C-alpha cells in the first residue's frame, strides 16, 4: 500500500515540524513501512502494511491552504462575541490558522454575498474546521 500527496512548499515546515516532530509521528504510526519526500516535487510517498496505517501517517502531513466561502450575511454567526467562537473553532478544529479576508470592492475576482475564511491546515483539521462552521452558519438558531 503505497499513497501520495503534494504539500505546498511554503506549508512544509508544518508538515515536517520543528526539528521533524511533525514527520516523526507519521512515522511512528504502527503499519507505516516508510514515508519519503521528493523535494523537488514536493510529494510525500508513505509505503505501508494496510492502508488505515498509510492514511493515518498522511493525516498527519497532508497540510493544505483551503478557502471557504463564507455567505456575508451570517458572517458574525461564526466569528462570534468576542471574536472568541472563531478562535475556538480554529483552537477545537486543529487547524493553524483562519485568514478572514476583506478585499476592496473595486478587486473583481470575489464569490457574490461572500467573505472568504482562508484555512491553513492539515485536511483532517479543516474538514473538522467546516463542520464547525456548518453548524454555526446554518444549523444553530
Ligand atoms: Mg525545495
Amino acid at each position: 500500500f503505497h499513497e501520495q500527496f503534494i504539500v505546498r512548499e511554503d506549508l512544509m515546515g508544518l508538515a515536517i515540524g520543528t526539528h521533524g516532530a511533525n514527520i516523526q509521528q507519521a512515522r511512528k504510526v504502527p503499519g507505516v513501512t516508510a514515508i519519503d519526500l521528493d523535494e523537488d516535487t514536493c510529494t510525500f510517498h508513505i509505503y505501508g502494511e494496510d492502508q488505515d496505517a498509510v492514511k493515518k501517517a498522511r493525516s498527519f502531513l497532508e497540510f493544505a491552504e483551503d478557502v471557504i466561502q463564507v455567505p456575508r450575511n451570517l458572517v458574525g454567526k461564526v466569528i462570534g462575541k468576542n471574536g472568541k467562537l472563531i478562535q475556538e473553532i480554529v483552537d477545537k478544529s486543529g487547524v493553524v490558522r483562519v485568514r478572514i479576508e476583506a478585499e476592496n470592492e473595486k478587486n473583481v475576482p470575489q464569490e457574490e454575498g461572500m467573505v472568504p475564511f482562508v484555512f491553513v491546515g492539515t485536511k483532517d483539521s479543516i474538514a473538522n474546521a467546516t463542520v464547525l462552521l456548518d453548524y454555526h452558519l446554518n444549523y444553530l438558531k
